[PDB]
């Protein structure tokens, strides 16, 4: 076989993809339970314990 | 039905003056642990526990 005349050309262009908007929020699930710091508020009763 | 003596009297003389009502007195000294019921007094601070 034996073949003459060749081309290339161009037709579309295709959609590339674009959705980044800083994809990440660092929440880390784990340091939430890394409070473990408290205070209480009381308000005292006469004539109880 | 003949009894030629027979009577009644007052008996207003009372004879309420009476003996020692004042038996000999205890001391208790086995368990005196039988009032384990109390009550504490206490205040309350503000600002801590």
């Amino acid at each position: 076989t034996y073949l003459d005349n060749l081309s290339i050309t161009e037709l579309n262009s295709t959609p590339e993809i674009l959705d980044e908007p800083e994809v990440k929020i660092p929440t880390d699930q784990e340091i939430m339970d890394a409070h473990k710091i408290y205070f209480a508020d009381l308000n005292f009763n006469p004539s109880t314990g």
